[PDB]
């Protein structure tokens, strides 16, 4: 017998400002690092960018009405820092705050709980220009000032907040892989920026305790649970290294305020460890979150990797199946195809049991409630005559992940809610518009902007029924 | 770039009173549960028992002289509770205390550090008769009286103490598998006795802080780190279940004072969870140890197990290779042969890398120092003419584990010491005398005590050389 989903389970869906909003230069909004980066040649799929995106800034009333029609309990969205502080630092842009206030009002007038993400990768370019953004401790005081602004303004109406969305992704992609702004490939700078981002996260959680005493806050981590390829001791050891280096490196800091020792000693042996200042540990250890936010798409299987072995690998940004290649850390671990799971056209593993495994690992290790802040299936969709989008693949993906969440709840994992990625189709940072996640199809592609009209997919109605029965019918 | 062993790394060897001492009814000693159990037909290999064992009680001066020849830094032994309290909880037998006083003085006169195990499975039979020993909360106060008696007598001279040796083994073998006293096969009774043993462990650690404020104390857990068979998600999940039910169930209590929640909920679902009294959680959470004691011999590889699958398996007690069979918990996991490791004649896996993995898991999860209180190879030995025993198989086994310990120290695991099982050959509880672990061969077998003469094996001189070079020369 499964436990039921708890009565006030937050059935949600999610978006991110740069990927949906558009209006990139309207109503006083400043330049963000993604405004600049996406316009650089070769950075994005077919030169796509978020100048217009799906124009949610102008169509939010229509979108929220589709949320209300679906019966969403919660909508997760991010605030565009550059809309609120065009220069990151100076005067507040009241037109910017007014849009999110209008959005929050619309959500609550339809009975939808807002989940606000403070940071979803769009730091104002002025801060990058002024002092290198996340590579400078000044961003701690500046990020704090921006979050306290939002706390003060909306703390009375928003109860659930996410600090940093996938710190491990925007730090790693921006400073090690060079696939995000600032486009750097420097492991030393990566760990310095990562450490500063850790301090920023802790500082705003502390500020949150003053300004929103009745609220709940936490970071959202991009969690790929690691698997060993097999029972060979050297591959299990590679799995130990991979979980500590890819996952504990962040989640131990979030939950305990401490970096894991084996990864630290390994970085220190190379001069790659971050610069710690007095007070850093006191701050990191005095900032307990209310939950661990988890963005989950797939697990990763690993095996042993020689000191001269695999480093950077090819990532599939085209939807042409089978084109990604193994990546790893020489000497520590390398990824390997898991022969027991299917994969998407972008080579992502489909592993819903992996989600239960991951929820169990976090509960068992940190004893924290979990808010699943992202999960979903990115695939091609076909619009059919009669406004029909038959996305059975997406229904079956979500169905199996929701089923494993109920098992994890039965196993004792305190899951506060589930936010599917995404409510409407939106711009994928590196994959363009063809890689669709929405319950609501948006009428545009990578060649033509068309009319951006919204069309309900088969999965919209499936998820509507899930919410109505509180998950009893999947 | 390996780190050296620390300057005062405790290079040790170990024994246990019932396996080594003999003199089972001399100098006022009372009956233990093992004196009674091993004399029951069918309970032990060929009816062997520890009436004489290897007569360490009379020959301790010879044995310590051999330890000094070897250059042992530390000797781990257990105190026979029935020597000190013949009826478990009445008047003290001073002759019993005098033996351990002579032993400790003999060790310290040769510069060897005593490591005292309070409990190595031999609770006096009078407590079993009076109230069922570990199934009664009365044992908490009776074990405390015994522990404080030793703390006050020897605390000036012994700084390293172990509370319960392998609680997971003597509780599960005595109350679930029926292979140790009291021979019970009842899962509910097992978890009750286990919870009482947790309370007794916490209580003596609390007392220790008062009576030996400068000492170090910890439990010694029988740790078999679990592996998934492959990357099939269902087998990784079986691995999560196995590591939680077999390892976290004890080590989380030792380190954090809490049972893991998924295992608790599963037991609670069948009414097998232990009876928790008010005050229990407070006691368990207020008894932090100085180290995790780790008894390591092998890893275990697991795969999924259907609800009608494998339960109890066959254990090898004869030294005939390939006679063990799979065991598991239906619905959760079953053990499976790991094709990547060798096995002994008793079907124990040989996995030195698994020790590194196990050390890393404890350090990463609990941030505790580790004292390896047991590790060694049980095998047939042949005495050759001229009193020669060439146990190159044992040297190879020990060498590879000591190498993996050094790599774990380099990873940042704080390892305090290493006690090889065992200093001399001794009685294996269920395997008789032919399953030998010693650096020192004892001339006897299952059929004759012979002259009990001590004979240094090749591994004796190998370890002497390890200690002399502080592990630089393996
Ligand atoms: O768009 P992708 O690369 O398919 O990833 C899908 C999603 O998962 C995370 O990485 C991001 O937080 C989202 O913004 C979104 O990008
Ligand atoms: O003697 P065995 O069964 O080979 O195991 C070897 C050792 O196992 C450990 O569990 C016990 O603490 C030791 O007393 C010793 O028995």
């Amino acid at each position: 017998h499964l436990k039921p989903f708890p009565p006030e389970f937050l059935w949600g869906a999610a978006s991110a400002a740069y990927q949906v909003e558009g209006a990139w230069n309207e109503d006083g909004k400043g330049l963000s690092v993604w405004d600049v980066f996406a316009k650089q040649p070769g950075r994005t799929f077919k030169g796509t960018n978020g100048d217009v995106a799906v124009d949610h800034y102008h169509r939010y009333q229509e979108d929220v009405a589709l949320m209300a029609e679906m019966g969403l309990k919660a909508y997760r969205f991010s605030v565009s820092w550059s809309r609120v502080f065009p220069d990151g630092n100076g005067a507040v842009n009241e037109k910017g705050l007014d849009f999110y206030d209008r959005l929050i009002e619309e959500l609550r007038n339809h009975g939808i709980e807002p989940i606000v993400t403070l940071y979803h990768w769009d730091v104002p370019q002025a801060l990058m220009d002024a002092y290198g953004a996340w590579e400078s401790r000044r961003i701690i005081d500046d990020f704090d000032r921006y979050a306290v602004t939002l706390f003060q303004r909306f703390g009375d109406r928003v109860k659930y907040w996410v600090t940093l969305n996938e710190q491990n992704i925007f730090i790693s992609f921006g400073y090690r892989l060079g696939l995000h702004p600032p486009g750097v490939k420097d492991m030393k700078r990566m760990y310095e920026a990562n450490h500063i981002a850790n301090l920023a996260n802790a500082k705003v959680i502390q500020s949150f305790r003053h300004y929103v005493p009745d609220g709940k806050i936490g970071p959202s981590f991009a969690y790929s649970p690691m698997y060993p390829y097999d029972s060979r001791p050297e591959n299990v050891l590679a799995f130990e290294n991979a979980e500590e280096f890819q996952n504990h490196w962040w989640m131990d800091v979030y939950a305990w305020g401490m970096y894991p020792q084996a990864a630290w000693n390994y970085l220190e042996s190379q001069g790659l460890e971050p610069t710690v200042a007095p007070g850093d540990w006191e701050l990191l250890q005095a900032a307990k979150p209310d939950f661990m936010g988890v963005n989950y798409y797939q697990t990763t299987t690993v095996e042993h990797n020689p000191p001269d072995g695999v480093g950077e690998g090819v990532m599939n940004t085209t939807g042409k199946k089978g084109t990604s290649t193994s990546s790893g850390i020489p000497g520590l671990f390398k990824t390997v195809r898991n022969p027991h799971v299917d994969t998407t056209n972008w080579d992502w593993a489909i592993d819903p049991v992996g989600l239960r495994i991951g929820l169990r690992r976090i509960a068992n290790r940190y004893q924290l409630p979990i808010l699943i802040t992202e999960n979903g299936l990115g695939e091609f969709d076909t619009l059919e005559p009669g406004d029909i989008v038959n996305d059975d693949y997406r229904i079956d993906y979500l169905r199996r992940h929701v089923q494993e969440i109920q098992r994890a709840i039965t196993d004792g994992v305190d899951v506060l809610g589930y936010c599917a990625w995404s409510f409407t189709d939106l711009l994928s940072w590196l994959n363009g518009y063809q890689k669709r996640y929405g319950f609501v199809y948006v009428n545009r592609d990578d060649e033509s902007e068309k009319d951006l009209r919204r069309i309900k997919k088969k999965s919209f109605y499936w998820y509507q029924r899930v919410i109505e029965t509180n998950g009893a019918e999947l």
